């Protein structure tokens, strides 16, 4: 099993390799995790300042019709694909493949598994977002339309708000993407402990 998780918005990849440490199941024990790290790039939203990101954010707080930015995050896709075609030519089943991530990385994990030519595993979007409008919808991948999304958000998060989360499904439901959306009450823009607990218990349903 192979799973890849994208931080957010200024974070690395070091900083959140912890995150593997609350998958404590003997199920996910194997696991081969990969938490990279985003270029630096100016910041739209920062006024142009650099930092790690993923591909530019222009404005925040993320909402329904907050702008975006296809080009950007086609280049972040591109370098994702890279690290999964590498994995699966390395010989990991395709379906043993899981991308993650937490909000800019959540919305990179829905980009990158919606746009790739193979079923993957799953991806677990974290208090993201739908980086790109409809117009993409026509070259999603016959076979992404198949894997599964898990979609959490905090009803109470004021930087990517719960409504752009909710927005994601039905632009899945025009896709033909399956996706379980779980609302986490009182969250705000943070990951728990029990949002990682539930995600290890959808990887395990997955793999079965």
């Amino acid at each position: 099993t192979f799973i890849l998780w994208l931080h957010g918005l200024g974070d690395s990849g070091p900083a959140n390799e912890p995150i593997q440490t609350q998958f404590k199941s003997s199920e996910l024990s194997n696991a081969s995790w990969l938490f990279p790290s985003a270029p630096f790039n100016p910041v739209t939203c920062n006024n142009g300042a650099v930092m790690r990101s993923w591909f530019d954010v222009p404005e925040l707080p993320l909402k329904v019709g907050s702008p975006i930015d296809e080009s950007s995050v086609l280049e972040a896709v591109k370098n994702v694909h890279a690290i999964i075609d590498q994995e699966i030519a390395e010989g990991t089943n395709p379906e043993n493949v899981f991308i993650c991530g937490l909000s800019q990385g959540g919305a990179l994990t829905l980009a990158s598994v919606l746009l790739y030519p193979k079923t993957l595993g799953g991806g677990a979007v974290l208090s993201g977002w739908v980086p790109f409008t409809s117009s993409i919808i026509s070259q999603f991948p016959e076979e992404a339309k198949k894997t599964p999304i898990l979609w959490s958000h905090g009803t109470d998060d004021r930087m990517v708000l719960f409504e752009a989360g909710q927005a994601a499904l039905p632009f899945l439901k025009e896709a033909g993407v399956t996706c379980e959306f779980k609302a986490y009450p009182g969250l705000g823009h943070s990951i728990s402990n029990k949002e990682l607990k539930y995600i290890e218990s959808w990887i395990k349903r997955r793999l079965k």
